[PDB]
């Protein structure tokens, strides 16, 4: 695993079955009770930064 020297992340307005644990070792990551999946990347981040796309390749 990669430490990471800044590390401004958090929550950011989670949507829903998000919950941001801080750890001394592990570090600070988002868990879903949903999906029981766990990543750094912050999902409130990934979605508003795929879905403010308005203009883009159209397949259907």
């Amino acid at each position: 695993g990669s430490s990471g020297s800044s590390g401004l992340d958090s929550e950011l307005e989670l949507p829903a079955g998000w919950e941001k644990i801080e750890d001394p070792v592990y570090g600070i990551y988002y868990v879903d009770h949903i999906n029981r999946k766990t990543q750094y990347e912050n999902p409130v981040l990934e979605a508003k930064r795929k879905k403010q796309l308005e203009s883009g390749p159209s397949s259907g």
